[PDB]
């Protein structure tokens, strides 16, 4: 099954992608999310890509810690202390983020479903 995995899902309202895990199979092409700031929705697998991490040379959107966003690429993951951390290139420049700085535009996710979608 695919319950207890880490995953981008969408939520449907702002049509971004945020990560989170399935914590349940609600049946018929459904599950509920758990997303990582607590909140929690029922998704169709059809808009959950289970990619943890984002993958390397992805375009992602980057959180900056005053309410600003930008797109960049994902150029490097490392793990330190059990945490996962994005290298997110934008202009030339490499940027660290936390895993929870990092979502996925409804463009961005998209390009994912056909490789990663549970669709």
């Amino acid at each position: 099954s695919f319950v207890g995995l880490r995953v981008v899902a969408k939520w449907s309202s702002n049509g971004y992608f945020y990560s989170g895990k399935i914590t349940r199979d609600v049946g018929a092409g459904k599950y509920k999310l758990l997303f990582d700031d607590g909140y929690e929705c029922d998704v169709l697998g059809k808009d959950i890509l289970l990619c943890d991490p984002i993958p390397l040379d992805t375009e992602v959107t980057a959180l900056s810690e005053d309410e600003y966003f930008s797109a960049g690429v994902v150029k490097g993951h490392r793990k330190e202390s059990g945490e996962l951390y994005y290298s997110i290139e934008k202009e030339g420049q490499r940027k660290w983020y936390k895993r929870m700085a990092v979502i996925l535009s409804l463009e961005q996710g998209n390009r994912l479903r056909e490789q990663y979608g549970l669709g």
